[PDB]
């Protein structure tokens, strides 16, 4: 019984995810957040164990639910006539990284090395458990502020991950990769590679390099602030037009750029002012 579990603040957030609102656990009083998502807005629906139809995010979020911080924890959902109540964790204090950014403009590039390198852990997990995210940006990303830690979170456009052609998307265009925009075909990992090069040029530079299909078809990077020519290859191979020609994730966290990286709490203290 939802209502008398929860106790409802205020709105966060609203958009293609739904609507969320702070809210909090009225047995111990633990911090939650409380999204809600319209059946008629729900695109495809998934399996679960014991065979009830949930939305491809339930299945998603359960399928990557461990210890592990990197990811956004699903504590609990309810299906009512109309929606699906997703009950997440939530960390207090707490930014989202599109609104870190646009606060701080573009990050020192320690800075953007230990978010990079978390996000990457974070996506490595979520590949472990069969999931693609299919929609990693700045907005999808929160900041544990006392911690240091950051938490995918969005999974209503992934998918589970499968190593055939995906057709379908639903992600963020701007951050999509030139075959999809191209053919409406990709790999999962690959074009999440991809993404994540739009996010890196994002931390460093402080906005996305591409606003167009033409320029994501293109693929000519202008580094628009000062960035290390280490950081500026980086970037630049994760977004190789080639699928192929873009690195895996070994690759990508063996770079040159990526070594010696902060632990979170060491970023906290530096950049968070922790
Ligand atoms: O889906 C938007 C969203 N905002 C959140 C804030 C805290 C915890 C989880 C959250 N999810
Ligand atoms: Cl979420």
């Amino acid at each position: 019984p939802l209502e008398s579990q929860y106790q409802v603040g205020p709105l966060l957030g609203s958009g293609g995810f739904g609507s969320v609102y702070s809210g909090i656990r009225v047995s111990d009083n633990l911090p939650v957040a409380i999204k809600h998502v319209e059946k008629d807005r729900i695109s495809d629906w998934g399996e679960l164990p014991n065979g009830t139809r949930v939305p491809m995010e339930v299945v998603l979020l359960k399928k990557v639910s461990s210890g592990f911080s990197g990811v956004i924890r699903l504590l609990d959902w309810f299906e009512r006539p109309d929606s699906f109540v997703l009950i997440l964790e939530r960390p207090e204090p707490v930014q989202d990284l599109f609104d870190f950014i646009t606060e701080r403009g573009a990050l020192q590039e320690e800075l953007a090395r230990s978010f990079f390198w978390q996000v990457l852990e974070a996506v490595r997990h979520c590949h472990n458990c069969g999931v693609l995210h299919r929609d990693i940006k700045d907005e999808n990303i929160l900041i544990d502020l006392n911690r240091g830690e950051l938490k995918l979170i969005d999974f209503g456009s992934g998918a589970l991950l499968k190593d055939t052609v995906y057709t379908d998307f639903d992600g963020t265009r701007v951050y999509s990769p030139p075959e999809w925009i191209r053919y409406h075909r990709y790999h999962g990992r690959s074009a999440a590679v991809w993404s994540l090069g739009i996010l890196l040029y994002d931390m460093v530079c402080g906005d996305i390099p591409f606003e167009h299909d033409e320029e994501i078809i293109r693929g000519q990077v202008f580094f628009r602030q000062r960035v290390s020519s280490e950081c500026q290859h980086l970037i630049r191979w994760c977004l190789a037009l080639r699928p192929s020609d873009r690195p895996t994730f070994e690759e990508i966290q063996n770079h040159p750029w990526m070594q010696d990286v902060l632990l979170p709490q060491e970023t906290a203290e530096i950049h968070l002012h922790s």
